[PDB]
């Protein structure tokens, strides 16, 4: 997260870190045994880490649970990043509490202008590299489809939305991938892609979660 703020420990209780020896992606807890992330975060040997603030220190509220299975969206295209969504099932159910909690799926798609919360442990610099160890947060509006399409000609599908600031300076970044965009207490987006971070006229692009609710529910119900 570039240009954000320190969230505060366990203030984003649905935020998870995906760890394969090291943090590589964010995700969102959507019930006691399932996480939603980006398809481009797919790999083997994933451990889900819940209740994290400082990802380098065991602070006392963590639950570490290995993934039993990952399910990448059947229509995911890694070139265009269309359908950039994947489900991860936990080997055992997380113990839910005030600091480890699921986030509700949307019943409706959020409109342009809606304020949302984007969070992650990604890079905090727009040039060069610095990784925070504590969770960072950014409040950002959803942008209009037209402004999003104008920013990225030929690349925005009906399964994507832009959020952030056309002026730059505030954005998601490398390592935030797969993490939440939450608006009015619902998971509306997943950190997917962009052109660099916090650059003028290159806002972050997010997977449009409201398009996948049926797939998520049906997949969970049979797996
Ligand atoms: C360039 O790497 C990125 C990864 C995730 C999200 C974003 C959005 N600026 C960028
Ligand atoms: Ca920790």
């Amino acid at each position: 997260i570039v240009g954000g703020y320190t969230c505060g420990a366990n203030t984003v209780p649905y935020q998870v870190s995906l760890n394969s020896g090291y943090h590589f992606c964010g995700g969102s807890l959507i019930n006691s045994q399932w996480v939603v992330s980006a398809a481009h975060c797919y790999k083997s040997g994933i451990q889900v880490r819940l209740g994290e603030d400082n990802i380098n220190v065991v602070e006392g509220n963590e639950q570490f649970i290995s993934a039993s299975k990952s399910i990448v969206h059947p229509s995911y295209n890694s070139n265009t990043l269309n359908n950039d969504i994947m489900l991860i099932k936990l080997k055992s159910a997380a113990s839910l509490n005030s600091r480890v909690a699921s986030i509700s799926l949307p019943t409706s798609c959020a409109s342009a202008g809606t304020q949302c919360l984007i969070s992650g442990w990604g890079n905090t610099k727009s040039s060069g590299t610095s990784y925070p160890d504590v969770l960072k947060c950014l409040k950002a509006p959803i942008l209009s489809d037209s402004s999003c399409k104008s920013a990225y000609p030929g690349q925005i599908t009906s399964n994507m939305f832009c959020a952030g600031y056309l002026e730059g300076g505030k954005d998601s970044c490398q390592g935030d991938s797969g993490g939440p965009v939450v608006c009015s207490g619902k998971l509306q987006g997943i950190v997917s892609w962009g052109s660099g971070c916090a650059q003028k006229n290159k806002p972050g692009v997010y997977t449009k979660v409201c398009n996948y609710v049926s797939w998520i529910k049906q997949t969970i119900a049979s797996n």
